[PDB]
């Protein structure tokens, strides 16, 4: 997974 959205 890259992220929900901001990491």
């Amino acid at each position: 997974r890259a992220c929900r959205f901001f990491c």
